[PDB]
DNA sequence: CGATAACCTAAAATTTTATTTCAAAATTATATGGGATT
DNA sequence: AAATCCCATATAATTTTGATAAAATTTTAGGTTATCG
């Protein structure tokens, strides 16, 4: 592996228990070394001026900072699996991106309450979304991630005890079509509980479902969301359906809805909201289904010292 | 470097900006060294099956486990610095410690409610050590550590607004004697509201302040709290004061104080109590000082299903 | 008179904290084309 | 009839997510002194 192209081909190979969504991924990264000037360079030639002088080309290209992030940290790993091989002293990715280029990423701006029960509103009234009504408020009611809540059969549903037991999620990929990924351990695994408004969405989800085709992978079947061609949803289906919606939503309120309001922006909503009101960040991290707490506690606003005196005067 | 000792030795020369802490530290790994068969062993002879031995020898030599892992750092760290210079290939001491030891680490349990209102009302009470009420109480009230409370003079209480300006600590080492450590950024530096009890503290710590000797040291003069000898007190100084105290304590309890009750104990009280309450975490992360918000959710206990619900069903 | 409480402190130990991504794996945007509704 | 959604999906992109010890605190041992047994 003496060219950078032929020693990323060697880290990936080298590390092939990886999912399939993982193997798009360093295919694309692949193909842009390919493209670029740096991937022909020897692996003993590329010095740290090289490395960042790549990262100014993609962002040239066009391509955003958490991409370009994202990529430099891959180069990076595989630049120490050279170093551990004694064929480089220094991993010419050990540099701050922050340095060569400035982050743009546009906020993720949650939904207000006003924005909201607005966005809802539109959507029950709507004659061509109102189907999409009950999804999206229990998107709004749970925290879900999208392929899970496609993820959803019969047997993950318990109306006895009002729980969503999240084990799994559904995936559609080109070639291969759906598959589903579960957790190793059963830490990826919890229950969230059903309010009112999500117990009865679904209620009215089951009695609504028509047109199903015999469909079972890896033992799952009796999904709850399906295309109108009698298969599941999945993450892209309801991504393209969230942008119609939005682009028809604009068209008529006078304030837009954010920018990126996508189906995750109901997961942000609904994280932003429980931490607003003072949820416990160990319990909002368990209904979330983050690994990491600081995950969870990115939803917090950072606090001030007039903002923690008010909490130690609030608690005597 | 050929030996391990020679290794540590040039591992700690070539980081040389350490506090006088850590040269006292890393002088008592290095005795470990020359004392242990390890410290003789040439680096490119000391294989996996090595460090663990060692570790073992440490514990059975009576040396704590949390003792041992922060030597196994040093020591993890130092090679890192010979597999970087080509002396080795892999690095010997990459291996978890639990599966060669147990973590016998006895838990440090806080006071209740109860045992701190017992705890208080001895001292104030008992004629030797009812001198230090007063620095109890404003360890209770603000989750100061030790050396900062030791490091409080004049020109940090402010009165007026009732707060504490927590920028430095007051150290003492054999030899050197006094010094005060600052933080490099201003990120350590926060500020401690007073509650009435606290407040009422400090007040009675400066109208019987009695036989200052002439002391100034990197700028700071005119200290808080005192030793007889009119020199401020240390972290030393507190800490066997208290180890008195709680002895005397016990001997007139049927029910002892927790094993671990020291100056320390009342910063773990202190924020045990304002977890629990549900203060905000990162209002909370601000008053104690804690760099990592980890850190202090480690006060949270963690959540169950049930915990979870019925914080959901709370925010209605 | 002895034992030991109380301070002080050198020496020796334990405990609290410190920067944290050596990319995977998901989600979303978009170009296209064939129906359905303007 | 020209134009615009609506769906679906290949393709390409963005976003979310999962200790390489220092520096402090505390314990203890030995001595003096003051207090108590």
């Amino acid at each position: 592996s003496m060219t950078v192209c032929q020693l990323y081909a060697k880290q990936i190979r080298h590390r092939g228990n990886v999912k399939h969504n993982t193997k798009l991924g360093r295919e694309r990264l692949m193909r842009i070394l390919e493209q670029d000037r740096l991937g022909s360079c020897p692996i003993d030639s590329v010095k740290l001026s090289d490395a960042k002088e790549w990262a100014l080309r993609m962002k040239e290209k066009g391509l955003s900072y958490k991409t370009i992030n994202n990529d430099k940290r891959s180069l990076k790993a595989a630049f120490y699996t050279a170093i551990q091989d004694d064929c480089i002293r220094k991993n010419p990715f050990d540099f701050q991106l922050s340095d060569v280029l400035d982050d743009d990423t546009e906020p993720k701006v949650p939904l207000t309450p006003a924005q909201e029960e607005s966005f809802l509103s539109f959507i029950q009234g709507d004659k061509v979304y109102q189907k999409h009504y009950d999804a999206i408020v229990i998107l709004l009611g749970t925290g879900l991630k999208i392929s899970e809540l496609c993820g959803l059969t019969d047997k993950d549903l318990d109306f006895e005890n009002r729980v969503i037991i999240v084990s799994h999620q559904l995936l559609r990929n080109t070639g291969v079509g759906y598959y589903i990924d579960e957790p190793k351990t059963q830490s990826g695994v919890r229950k969230i509980p059903m309010n009112e408004e999500v117990y009865q969405a679904f209620q009215r989800v089951i009695k609504n479902r028509k047109g199903a085709k015999p469909f079972i992978i890896d033992g799952y079947a009796n999904f709850l969301f399906l295309k109108q061609n009698g298969y599941p949803m999945t993450a892209v289906d309801y991504g393209g359906m969230f942008g119609r919606l939005v682009k028809k939503y604009n068209k008529s309120h006078e304030e837009a809805l954010p920018k990126t309001t996508t189906p995750h922006a109901m997961r942000h909503t609904f994280c932003t909201r429980l931490a607003n009101a003072g949820m416990n960040p160990k319990a909002l991290q368990y209904i979330m289904g983050h690994s990491n707490i600081t995950m969870t506690l990115n939803y917090y606003a950072h606090a001030t010292f007039d903002s923690a005196r008010a909490e130690m005067e609030r608690l005597a």
